[PDB]
């Protein structure tokens, strides 16, 4: 459980995020793939992209960057009471797309890297742990869903 305050610092710089959810997804994405570079197998539109260059013209991999930070700013509106939304990503991320908790750990890094990059007085250490902290709870509550499905990534 996080405190009340650790959620307002969440939820504070997830505002930043929601000024241009798109820039920062394609952040987010880019340092996933380049960072580790096996993710990006997971996504037929996009594993053929060798250069930033060409990963920042992709209108794919900027559609799938909005579509991860909108669910994701959902999930942590909820401040921790998330079953229903985690219900739906835990079904296809466990069965169709085979997502192990490990690949959720690189993208909660590029997550944290990213808010590190953009917003630095937004992000000090205080935000941070915070921020540590919620995904964490995140992959744990997505992690019990994916054994409950038959899933052990
Ligand atoms: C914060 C973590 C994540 C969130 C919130 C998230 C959210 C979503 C959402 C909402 C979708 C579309 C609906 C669905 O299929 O469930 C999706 C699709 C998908 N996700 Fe995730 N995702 C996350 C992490 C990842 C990671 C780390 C990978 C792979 C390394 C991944 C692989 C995929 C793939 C392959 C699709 C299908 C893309 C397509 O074919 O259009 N996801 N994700």
């Amino acid at each position: 459980v996080l405190s009340e305050g650790e959620w307002q610092l969440v939820l504070h710089v997830w505002a930043k995020v929601e000024a241009d959810v798109a820039g920062h997804g394609q952040d987010i994405l880019i340092r996933l793939f380049k960072s580790h570079p096996e993710t990006l197998e997971k996504f037929d539109r996009c594993k053929h992209l060798k250069t930033e260059a060409e990963m920042k013209a992709s209108e794919d991999l900027k559609k799938h960057g909005v579509t991860v930070l909108t669910a994701l700013g959902a999930i942590l509106k909820k401040k921790g009471h998330h079953e229903a939304e985690l219900k739906p990503l835990a079904q296809s991320h466990a069965t169709k797309h085979k997502i192990p908790i490990k690949y959720l750990e690189f993208i909660s890094e590029a997550i944290i890297h990213v808010l590190h990059s953009r917003h630095p007085g937004d992000f000090g250490a205080d935000a941070q742990g915070a921020m540590n902290k919620a995904l964490e709870l995140f992959r744990k509550d997505i992690a019990a869903k994916y054994k409950e499905l038959g899933y052990q990534g």
